[PDB]
């Protein structure tokens, strides 16, 4: 779930 945060800040 929170794993999506990685892409949130990345892109």
């Amino acid at each position: 779930h929170a794993e999506g945060k990685f892409t949130s800040e990345f892109x």
